[PDB]
């Protein structure tokens, strides 16, 4: 069928999504807006090949991203203007192959192996798994944090944080949630554990915010014994990026760190199809893990020797969240 | 702007084009049509991971390729039925990562390096350049030839082949054009040169067609001295996949092989934007070369010590062709 074939071919297009990411990485639209509109001028500005750049811009013009106001000279359309570095959509940074999201999206090249094995393929491409790479590379981690900002009031209200004297945030970088908890709970002291590079950036952030007397930052690995005990151990959007066997290892380390009467608190994603499926596929291919159902959290808790003693949610940012309270059996 | 942002994000989608290729490679829709419709049944049939397959099919359902008639059981939509192996669109084979086109399309992962260097990136990924890989791998070469079939009457009529006693087809696999020329020219004998693996497949084809007394097949490299002299040396859709420096090397070998009075004959692509640009981008990234203008062919001929003594075209299959006659100066 002609309509079906044309639809499938449009849906199969790898050239345009790659062309957009290369253009973003080259700051192509910024150069065009500055008057470097020929392939030769763009080659001088970027270091790339003039003939190949001409062919790239021909393609982006055919896709409606650019126009050709003079022979051999390109300029952004209204659509292409979204790739300007200062555009409020930040689409240039979402697509930039030298920032964390564009870099990670290239791992979809390895989708066949992700589907064969069920394992993420970012480490296969880059030599370190995703969170470790962003920790060890200040530029990558900071770029991810900047994009993902675009007040933690709901989780601060959803739990009585004034009853917790010592709080340990496991995988807590960049420290926004723990900072909000402690500003609402004067009697609480915090410890934040994350990988060493991410922890160092968080330590600098906390000091610049005047919270270094309220929060100790520790660089380390949450698959290892945790560095302190605590009355509440917080896992905020951490377990969702791990398999059930790995999440059980993390929960075990957290349960071992509980003081008498202590609790583990999960802040997690709550349990249109296309948007949610793209997020799920990013989890399969490079972020790790999956979004669990309420039943799956109960099963995970039981396998960790934990009772679910409370759930508060949905907490309503495009996605909703849930706060879970877990206690040792 | 909301409309622009939504358009750019749709255009940026790498998940769906990769999901389609993985599904094609797994023969997923064929398995569903055979009743293996759960992730567990599909894992048994394919060897892939059941949980990852479930997430793949969720995505393809969200994209309109599949539906979920029973909980946990998927089936193709009318769109998805195009991925059945026996569908006349052959879209499963166009997308199959174990056939030549899907395998090559993954090289668009390396578009950044193609744009930086101007060089194709297939050899970087697979260890051999495209035509060499298809020559050395009978399955890949045969899959490409089968897809690209979907009578050579125009080029046979466009030149007086009855005046050529000895014809050499340089890069002539799979041999269709030379076979058509010789069936129209009783006084002509042919020699066909291609890489050894492609030449062996062509030799078998020619023998099965009863043309082995009319055509000698030689395995070799057209950057080397050619194996025979000839009255007409034919380059049919060969020079377009090479840079000007490489095309000049090939033209030099061809000019050296001309008998007195001999001619070189080019059958080439003639000089909607989106379709042609995708073809151009495939040339940049893995096929090699570019489509030249009439002016560029004249410049190439002059740099090779050749006069253009005739052009016959356009010859009208979606694309048009041109026949060029070249003579030593
Ligand atoms: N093995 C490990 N040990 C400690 N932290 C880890 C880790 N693997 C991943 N992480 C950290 O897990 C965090 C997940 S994203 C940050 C979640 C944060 N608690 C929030 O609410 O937003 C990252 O900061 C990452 O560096
Ligand atoms: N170095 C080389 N030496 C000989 N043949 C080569 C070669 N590099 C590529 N080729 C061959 O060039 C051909 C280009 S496609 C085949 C073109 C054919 N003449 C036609 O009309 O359809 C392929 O068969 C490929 O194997």
């Amino acid at each position: 069928d002609r309509q079906h074939v044309d639809a499938l071919v449009r849906m199969s297009n790898l050239v345009t999504p790659m062309a957009l990411r290369v253009a973003a990485t080259l700051r192509l639209v910024d150069h065009l807006r500055a008057g470097a509109t020929s392939a030769d001028a763009l080659a001088d500005a970027t270091g790339a090949d003039a003939d190949a750049l001409a062919r790239l811009m021909r393609h982006l013009a055919a896709a409606g991203v650019l126009e050709e106001p003079e022979p051999g000279h390109y300029a952004p359309t209204g659509l292409g203007d979204l790739l300007a570095d200062d555009h409020p959509s930040r689409q240039r940074s979402w697509l930039d192959l030298d920032q964390a999201v564009g870099r990670a999206d290239l791992t979809f090249l390895g989708l066949r192996e992700a589907v064969r094995t069920g394992r993420p393929q970012y480490e296969a491409r880059y030599g370190k798994p995703f969170w470790t790479d962003l920790s060890e590379d200040d530029g990558l981690g900071a770029s991810f944090d900047a994009l993902m900002t675009t007040a933690f009031a709901a989780p601060v209200a959803a739990y009585d944080w004034t009853r917790a004297r010592h709080v340990l945030d496991v995988g807590g970088a960049p420290g926004g949630l723990l900072t909000a908890i402690l500003r609402a709970a004067p009697e609480a002291h915090g410890t934040l554990l994350d990988l060493p590079g991410a922890a160092a950036r968080t330590r600098e952030r906390i000091a610049a915010n005047g919270m270094d007397e309220r929060i100790d930052v520790v660089g380390g690995d949450f698959f290892d014994e945790l560095p302190v005990t605590a009355d509440v151990v917080v896992l905020s959007f951490t377990l969702l990026n791990w398999s059930d066997p790995d999440a059980l290892r993390i929960l075990g380390r957290c349960r071992d760190a509980l003081r008498p009467g202590g609790r583990i608190v999960l802040l997690e994603r709550a349990e249109s199809d296309l948007y949610f499926s793209v997020l799920d596929m990013r989890m399969l291919v490079f972020l790790g893990g999956r979004v669990r159902t309420d039943r799956e959290w109960a099963d995970l808790a039981a396998a960790a020797g934990l009772d679910i003693v409370g759930k508060t949610g949905p907490l309503v940012v495009p996605l909703d969240s849930c706060l879970w309270e877990l206690a040792p059996r």
